C-alpha cells in the first residue's frame, strides 16, 4: 500500500533503496560503510519499516558522497511512500535516552521543507567513529538529517539534551528520528 | 454528549460560542479579527473540536478587548464541556515544528488553573501581524493562553523552544495547545 | 501474568513489596515515611499499577534507610514483572505540568541501566518536607530515582524545567516516572 | 591488654564509655541522639575496636552538649588505650566511597594535636538529619572530629573529595576515620 | 575457590571469561581490539587475578560493541566469583604514577554500585589510540569503569589526579582499578 | 642481601653512602648542612633503612653543591640496593599529616625514571631555614627528590595538598618520601 523503489545513479555512487512504511522492521542496509549499515539499521528497525539499501560509492575518497547520496535517496522514498499523506497523524515526536545521552526528534510530515539541528557537542565537529573499515566523521550527522527532511520534503528537529559518546549521541539521534516518523506515519482515527 | 453553548455580553463585546469536543474539526470562527480567527481556527481544527465562535466588539479601538473576551468564553465553554472530567487521560503535550520554530505544549485537566508561557523572544512584546483590516499584536498570546487556562481551570504550559517569525511562533503555539488538549480530554482505557 | 512479590531483609529494615503491571491502580503503601507514602501512592496510581508496599525500618535515626531500600525493592520488583520484555513499547515519556512545576521523564526499559537527574534548584539539597511525623529531604530524590533505575536495570532520566515548591517538585517528578513507566510497558501491537 | 574506661560527669551530660583497641567490632552505643548512635557504630566496628558508649544528657536543649561531651570522653579512651604508643604503625589513612561521596581521613597517633577538616560542601553548615528523635546538625561533624584528635592528641586531617548526600557526607568521614585509626595502631613488626 | 565462567552471547558479541580471584597473574585475553587486550591484560595482571578472555565481535563497527559487552561480562564474573563477600577487606585503593601521569582509584566492594569517573583531561573526548587494527577511543574508558563497577555491584571512584599521554592516562587508570581490587578481594584476619 | 656501598668524589664535595634496605632504621648522618642531616635521618628513619652518610663540600659556597651530590649518590645507592627488583610490591604510597600540613608521596620502582613536584606554596621558593650553621633553602627540595628519582631510575610523585610551615611542608616531604618507598621496597607474597 505504502511502498516506493527508488534507483540513484550519480558518477560518485549507485543506489537502491525499497521501503514499506508498513513493516514489521525486516532491514538489510548495505552501503560500504558499516557504521552507517548500523545506523540504517536503527531507523529502519526502530521506525518499524521494511527497508532494504543497497549502495556502492567512492568509499575510496572517503564515505561523505555514499552517506549524502543514500540519504538523498532514503528521502525521496521516504516522501514517495507517503503520497497524498491522507489520514495520518502527521505530527510525531520521540525522546530516546541512551545511557547519559538524552536526543529528541520532532516531525510535521505535511509541513514544508525543514531541518533544525541542535545541543551536539563541538567536539562531534571532528570526531571520528573508527572500525576496520570506512570510518565515519560525526560531522555528517547534520547533512543526512538535512538531506532526508529536504527530499522527503518534512519539518524535522532533532534536538541533543546532553550527552558525552559520539557513538551514543549518534545512534540516539537516528532512534529519535525513527521513532518520530514511526508516530507521525500511523494512521489516525479521526 | 460533551457539548457546550456559552454567551457572554459585556460593554466592549458580544460572543457565542458552541464547543463539541468529539467533533470532526468543524470550524467556524468569526470575531472581526482576521488572524485571531486564523489561530482559532488551527486550534479547533487541530484539537478535532467542532467550533463555532461568532463575536462582535470594540475593534475601533482595538482587538484586545475582543480577543480577551473570546478567550474567557472560549475557556469557559471548555470547562462546560469536559464535565466532571471522567475517564480521560487528563494530561497531554505537543510539540509543533513550524519551519524554524519549535513549541511546545502541556496540559492537566484536573489540576488546579495555572498558566506559565515561557521561551518567546522579546520582539514579541511589541510586534504587530497587520494586513487590511484590524492587526493583531503578538504580545496577547500570553493573555489568551492565561485567559483560558483560569477559566477552563486547568494547568497549561507552553513554550517557544526557539523561532524568529512571530506568524510561525504565534501559531505553532495555538497548534501546540490544541494537539496537547485533544490528548488530554481522549477517554482512556484504564 | 506480569506480577512480582519481592521480600527484603536488611538490619535498617524489612520490606514486602506486591507488584501488578497491568493493574487498576490498587495501590496501598505504608513504609512509616508519611511522605514517601504519598509519593509512592502517586507513583503506583499514575503508573496503572496494583501496588502493595509494606516497609519497617530505623526511622528513628531517619527515613533514608527506609526510603532507599524500599526503593531497592521496589526496583527489583519492577525489573522481575517486566520479564523477557517481549512485545513491549519499551520506550516512554512523560511531562507533567503542576501548579508552577513542570517535570520530565523519560525511560528506555531494555536500555542498559543509568539514571539521570537535572534541573532541580539547588535549594532542594537542604529542604525538609516536614508534617506530625518523620520528615522527608528532598536530596533524596536523587537517590531513589536511581536505586529504581539501578535494580530495575533501566535507563530512566528525569529533568525538572522550572518550579519553586518542593512538594510540587517532588510530586511532579514521582507522576513523570509513573506516567513513563505506563507507556513504556504497556504492549506494543507491532 | 589496650583497653580504656572513662567516666565524665559534666552538668550538660553523664558519660561512660569502655574501649578496647584490639576488639572485634563488638559495639553498643546509646547517647540518646540516634544518628549519632550510627556515626558511632560506624566509628567502633569499622575500626575493629571493642567499643560501649552510654550517654544521657540535656538533648531537650539540643544534641551538641551530648555530642560533644561523648567525642572529649572518647578520645580521652583512645589515649589512654594507645598508652605509650609503642612498635605501632602510628601513620594510617583511608579513602572511603560511599555512593557519589568520596571521603578521606590520615592520623599520625604520635603527632602533636591537630585536626583539619575540608572540603565539606557549604549547605552541611546548615543541614539537619531528622528521624523521630532528637536531630542532628552536620555543622557539629567539624566538632566532634577536633574533639577527638584534641584529647587523644593526635594529628587527624578529614577531607571530602566531592559528595551531595548529607547522609553520605557524614558517614563516609567517619568510617574514613575509623579504617585510618585501624591502621594506625595496628602493631608494626619492624 | 572464588572463580567464575562467563559466557554472553548478544547480537553483537560473543564473549567467554574465565576468572580466579586468587591467582597468580596467569592472563589471556583476545577481544580482537588489541589496545583493549593490553589493558585488560595489565588488569588482570596487577590484579594478582587468573583472567581468560575470548571474544568475537563486530569490530568492522567499531570497537565500542565488543569492549563494552566484555566489560559488562568482566563484571558479571567479578561479582559472581566474589560470592557472600565474607571476612575480605572490602574496601582498597590504589596510585598509580606513570610517568607524568598520576591516577588513582578506590572501591567498596560491598557498597551499592555506582561508578565516579573524574579528572580526564578533556582531548581524551576525542582522542584515539591507534595501532595497525581497529582503533581504542579514550571516550570509552568512562563506559569500561561504569559498566564493570555495574554488573560487579561495587562503589568504584577513579580519579586521573593529572597526565598529558593518553596512553599513560588510561594505562594508569586500568592498573589504578586492578590494585584497589586487589586489596579489597584479599582476605582480612580480623 | 640488599645492601650498597657507593662513594663519590666530584670538585665540589666528597660523599661516602652505606645504605641496607632492610634495616631497623639505623641512621647515621652528616652532611655539614644540619637541617638537611635532619631531613636524611628522617628519611632513613621512616623508610626503615640502615643509612650511614658521610659528605663533605664547598659549604663555604653554599649548601647546594654537597646536598645535590648527595642525592646523586643516594639515589645511585638505593637503585643498586634494589637489584633486579624481584618479587617486591613495587608500588608504595603514604600520606604525612604533620600539624597543619598534609603531604602525599607515590613511588612505582619498576617504573621508568620520572619525578613531579607540585602543591608546594609559592614562598618556598624563596625561604631560608637557618640556625647557627649552613642555612638549607626550601628550594632545593624540587632538585632532591628529582636527583634521587634520575639516579635510583623510579617514578617519583610528592604532593603537598596543603600547609604553611616551611619546616613541616619540607619535613612531611622527606618522611612520605620514606614511607612510599619502605611499602614499594617489601617482597610481595604472591
Ligand atoms: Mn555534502
Ligand atoms: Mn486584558
Ligand atoms: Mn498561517
Ligand atoms: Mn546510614
Ligand atoms: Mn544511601
Ligand atoms: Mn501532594
Ligand atoms: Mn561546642
Ligand atoms: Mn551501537
Ligand atoms: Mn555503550
Ligand atoms: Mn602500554
Ligand atoms: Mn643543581
Ligand atoms: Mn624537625
Amino acid at each position: 500500500s505504502r511502498r516506493a523503489r527508488i534507483e540513484r545513479r550519480t558518477r560518485e555512487s549507485d543506489i537502491v533503496i525499497e521501503l514499506d512504511l508498513d513493516g514489521t522492521g525486516q532491514v538489510a542496509v548495505d552501503t560500504g560503510v558499516p557504521f552507517y549499515d548500523h545506523m540504517l539499521t536503527a531507523l529502519g528497525s526502530h521506525a518499524s519499516f521494511d527497508l532494504t539499501v543497497r549502495a556502492t560509492g567512492d568509499v575510496e575518497i572517503e564515505a561523505h558522497h555514499t552517506i549524502e547520496d543514500t540519504a538523498i535517496a532514503l528521502g525521496t522514498a521516504l516522501g514517495q511512500a507517503l503520497g497524498d499523506k491522507r489520514g495520518i497523524r502527521r505530527f510525531g515526536d520521540a525522546f530516546i535516552p541512551m545511557d547519559e545521552t538524552l536526543a529528541h526528534a520532532a516531525v510535521d510530515l505535511s509541513g514544508r521543507p525543514y531541518c533544525v539541528h541542535t545541543g551536539e557537542p563541538d567536539h562531534l565537529q571532528h570526531t571520528t567513529i573508527a572500525g576496520s573499515s570506512v570510518p565515519y566523521h560525526t560531522v555528517i550527522n547534520r547533512h543526512v538529517f538535512e538531506s532526508l527532511a529536504a527530499n522527503a520534503r518534512i519539518a524535522l528537529h532533532v534536538r541533543v539534551l546532553y550527552g558525552r559518546d559520539p557513538h551514543h549521541i549518534t545512534e540516539a539521534q537516528y532512534k529519535a528520528v525513527a521513532r518520530a516518523l514511526r508516530q507521525a506515519v500511523e494512521p489516525d482515527p479521526r
